C-alpha cells in the first residue's frame, strides 16, 4: 500500500526477543535482537528506522506495545503516525532455522536471514522494491 | 563516485565509541553505538549494514580495523572488497553536539544526529540522494 507504512512486531526465539519491522509495500525487512520487550527498546529502534527511511506510520499486531512514554516521545520527535506482513515474518523465522548452526549467535543468524530475505528476487527483491517504491515517491 | 562504496570510522565520545557509516556517493549515514572498537562489533555492523544496502566495497582511515578473522568472514560471506567523508563526519559530531541536552543517553542524540542530517535539504537531502542512486544503478 503507501510507502511510509511500516510494520513492527517481536518475536521470541532462544528467550531472546526479535524486534522485526516490515516495510509493508515492498515486504523489505529490519530487525534487530533486544534483551527484553521494552518501551525504550522499541522507542530507540524507532529512532533508527527514522533516520533511514520516511516512516510515517507504523503498524503492530500487538497495540500495547506502543503505549510507553519513551515510544510516543521518539514517534513525537520523528514526526510518526499510528497477508504480507504474516508471510514476511514467516519467510524470515523460516530462514534464521536454516542458517542457524551457520552461527553461534542468534543476533548474527538473524542478520544472515534479512540479509537472505532482502536479496531473494521474487521479478525484483525486496530490497530493490524499496528503494524503488520511495525513490519513485520523492521525484 | 559508485554506489556500492561505504566509509567505516569509529569516533569516539563520553569514554564510547560510535561506528559511523558513510555512503560516500550520497553522504547518507547509519552510525552505532557500540561498547568497544572490537572486531567482532565490526562483523555484526557489516552484516547490518550489507542486509540493508548494496554494499561492494568498503574504505576506512584506520586500514588495522579490518584485521580480524570475524571481519574478513563477514566480508566473505556477504560478497564485500577491499573531502565527502571528512565533511559528513563533521557534520554528524556537530549535530551530535548541538541535539546533546536533549536526551540523557547518548545513543539517543547519536540517533538523533543521523535523522537530521540524512534529512536536511542540500536541492535533496542524503537520505533522497542515497534511494534515488540505488533505484537508478538497479535499473
Ligand atoms: C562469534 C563469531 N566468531 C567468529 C566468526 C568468524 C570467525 N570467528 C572466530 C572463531 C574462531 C574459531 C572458532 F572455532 C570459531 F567458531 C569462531 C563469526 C562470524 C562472523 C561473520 C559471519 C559469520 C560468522 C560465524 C557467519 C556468516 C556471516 O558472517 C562469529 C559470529 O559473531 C559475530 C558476528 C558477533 C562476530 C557468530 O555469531 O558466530
Ligand atoms: C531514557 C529516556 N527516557 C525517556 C524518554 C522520553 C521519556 N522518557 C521517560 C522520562 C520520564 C521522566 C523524566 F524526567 C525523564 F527525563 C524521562 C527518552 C526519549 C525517547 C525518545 C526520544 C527522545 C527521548 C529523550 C528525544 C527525542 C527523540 O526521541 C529517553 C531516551 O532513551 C531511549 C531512546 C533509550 C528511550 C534518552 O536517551 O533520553
Ligand atoms: C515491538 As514488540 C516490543
Ligand atoms: C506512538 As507511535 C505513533
Ligand atoms: C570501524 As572502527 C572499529
Ligand atoms: C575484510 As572487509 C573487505
Amino acid at each position: 500500500c503507501s510507502p511510509g507504512i511500516w510494520q513492527l512486531d517481536c518475536t521470541h526465539l532462544e528467550g531472546k526477543v526479535i524486534l522485526v519491522a516490515v516495510h509493508v509495500a515492498s515486504g523489505y525487512i529490519e530487525a534487530e535482537v533486544i534483551p527484553a520487550e521494552t518501551g525504550q527498546e522499541t522507542a530507540y529502534f524507532l529512532l533508527k528506522l527514522a533516520g533511514r527511511w520516511p516512516v510515517k506510520t507504523i503498524h503492530t499486531d500487538n497495540g500495547s506495545n506502543f503505549t510507553s512514554t519513551t515510544v510516543k516521545a521518539a514517534c513525537w520527535w520523528a514526526g510518526i503516525k499510528q497477508g504480507v506482513v504474516e508471510s514476511m515474518n514467516k519467510e524470515l523465522k523460516k530462514i534464521i532455522g536454516q542458517v542457524r548452526d551457520q552461527a553461534e549467535h542468534l543476533k548474527t543468524a538473524v542478520q544472515m536471514a534479512v540479509f537472505i530475505h532482502n536479496k531473494k528476487r521474487k521479478g525484483y527483491s525486496a530490497g530493490e522494491r524499496i528503494v524503488d517504491i520511495i525513490a519513485t515517491d520523492i521525484q
